[PDB]
């Protein structure tokens, strides 16, 4: 079909304030339903987002309108801007003047990732009955649990510095007049981007002289708020979507720094309307399916025409009533690594997962991967311990995972740079001769204690090959002070033995004959998560000077069963 499409449309806010969005309208008579993108990135930017999305001109073709807004504050909308604070009622006021339009049939709903994703969900809990259906891809509903902090307690300082550099480097290449100093922050932001964990080494780290300028946000909201304290709440949609009855098509990636959130916002939905799960193995900056170290096949690479065809199938059926849109349509559809295949599902978490202790033991200690550290479904018989110095002037560097901006496009990276450190517990089982498979949420339950008041303990699943690679899977951290929870920590006693949860996010992998489960165990995990400073204090207000090491110790036996759960899956 053909369109045509109006730049600039300024729509009015509650406050007065004005918004611009484009408008990409069918040809054709009649009122149409409507899709919507709140987008901080600016809306004319098409390309920047759409391939890590859907071919949406697709849907504009085929009949429905597209609305692309530049957040408020951003571009060409007028305000100011702040992360995450105003778009709720933004969002509403804007579904608001959308329904009230001539093209709008009353059906209208949203696509897009990340915060094109979290707005979604900030649009969902307004309460505008106009709104049939969204579509978060790698998105979250708890801005403290995904991206900014973690369910672990510990800042991602990687993340936080990573995107505020970019958002300074949007205010200012967008600027009304440039400016003189201009020039110069544009190099400044251009070497925080080149070594994001060198911007976070620095200390104190609540001391950020650019970012803090071009975006006080960055340590009046994130570095200063450590625990998921009232401002946090705030913006924090999870709790109400529980409430809605809203069908969301949900995608995820098992590298993806939003993948814990994005999976807890299906389980949280699925319940009271048609939600919808994908998830590919993908990071937030790739999503090719290639790796340094672990290619997925061609077949991972991130399937937007099909993911289009289900994005209209989904929105033909919310949106046009199209009952039977959906027919054949999976409810679940993961990309399974190992036997590296996507496979559908009937739900998630997957029917019939058996959670399985897989105990830490072995002989001697479990120190670097030439340790003896061993992994079983029996609990260890002989009571022992291993013991590790934690020094946050030399952490653990993070490799993979879910890193969003430093070196984030290696999520199943190889862990072999750091199996020689002293501070790394490694514990594995031995060689497999029949596949194992582990889809589903993981978590580690720990007996730690600590010469410190304070300190972290990470945990890291990790997939030994024949070749020797150690590819990552998930991991997680607990930093000490909220081992029972993110609003009010408290200290420990030094020496006192704790049993601590880590969550370790998610994965689908099938461990195959030949190889090795493992389970890496540390007290830091930089950049992805900053450092302890092992003293009980304000840890972003800290200089490295006045912080302390921290002798850790993991305790396994019959009495002390510290152990990994694993969701397996047998077929």
């Amino acid at each position: 079909g053909n369109y045509s499409v109006a730049s600039n449309v300024m729509v009015p806010m509650r406050d007065g304030v004005r918004l611009a969005v484009d408008l990409y309208r069918p040809d054709a008579d009649g009122p149409v339903p409507v899709l919507l993108v709140r987008n901080p990135y600016d809306k004319f930017d098409v390309f920047a987002w759409s391939t890590q999305s859907t071919n949406w001109l697709e849907f504009v073709r085929d009949g429905y309108a597209v609305v692309i807004q530049d957040t408020r504050g951003l571009f060409a909308s007028e305000g100011e801007f702040v992360p995450h604070v105003d778009d709720e009622a933004d969002a509403e006021d804007t579904l608001s003047w959308i329904l009230e339009q001539a093209w709008c049939d009353g059906n209208v709903g949203m696509f897009g990732v990340a915060y094109l994703g979290v707005t979604q969900w900030q649009a969902a809990v307004s309460g505008v009955g106009g709104l049939k259906a969204i579509a978060p891809s790698m998105a979250s509903a708890d801005l403290y649990r995904a991206p900014w902090y973690g369910p672990g307690g510990a800042l991602s300082v990687e993340a936080l510095l990573g995107w505020s550099a970019l958002i300074g480097t949007g205010l200012i290449t967008s600027r009304s007049d440039a400016r003189p100093e201009d020039a110069a922050d544009f190099v400044q932001l251009a070497a925080i981007l080149n070594d994001v964990a060198g911007a976070a080494s620095v200390t104190p780290l609540a001391e950020q002289p650019l970012l803090g300028r071009l975006i006080p946000w960055v340590i009046d909201q994130v570095v200063d708020h450590p625990d998921n304290d009232e401002s946090w709440q705030s913006i924090s949609l999870f709790e109400r979507l529980g409430g809605l009855a809203t069908p969301a098509l949900i995608t995820a990636g098992w590298y993806d720094g939003f993948v814990g959130e994005s999976l807890r916002t299906f389980v949280a939905v699925k319940d009271n309307a048609d939600a919808r799960l994908v998830v590919g193995p993908w990071s937030h900056s790739n999503l090719t399916g290639r790796n340094a170290d672990r290619k997925f096949g061609i077949a991972a690479t991130y399937p937007i025409q099909e993911a289009t065809t289900m994005h209209k199938a989904f929105f033909d059926r919310h949106l046009r009533g199209e009952t039977d849109a959906l027919a054949g349509v999976p409810k679940v559809r993961l990309f399974v690594m190992g036997i590296d295949e996507w496979r559908d599902e009937t739900d998630w978490p997957l029917p019939d997962t058996a959670y399985t202790p897989f105990y830490l033991g072995g002989s001697g200690a479990a120190n670097t991967s030439t340790g003896g550290g061993t992994l079983s479904t029996s609990i260890s018989g002989t009571e022992s311990a291993d013991t590790y110095l934690y020094d946050p002037a030399d952490p653990v560097p993070s490799l993979g995972g879910t890193l969003l901006f430093h070196n984030g496009d290696n999520g199943p990276a190889d862990q072999r740079p750091i199996h020689d450190r002293d501070d790394v517990l490694c514990y594995s089982t031995e060689v497999l001769t029949d596949p194992v498979e582990v889809t589903g949420t993981v978590s580690a339950r720990l007996f730690v204690s600590s010469s410190a008041v304070d300190t972290d303990f990470t945990a890291k699943l990790v997939d030994v090959f024949p070749d020797g690679r150690a590819i990552a899977l998930c991991d997680g951290i607990v930093r000490m002070r909220y081992r029972e929870t993110l609003v009010n920590p408290t200290l420990i006693e030094a020496g006192e033995i704790y049993e601590v949860a880590i969550d370790m996010l998610a994965t689908s992998n099938v461990f195959l004959p030949g190889h090795r489960i493992m389970v890496q165990v540390s007290s830091s995990n930089f950049p992805k998560y900053d450092r302890n400073s092992n003293t009980g204090g304000v840890i972003a207000r800290e200089q490295l000077e006045e912080m302390c090491t921290a002798v850790n110790r993991i305790h396994r036996g019959p009495e002390h069963p510290s152990h990994i759960v694993l969701p397996i899956i047998k077929r």
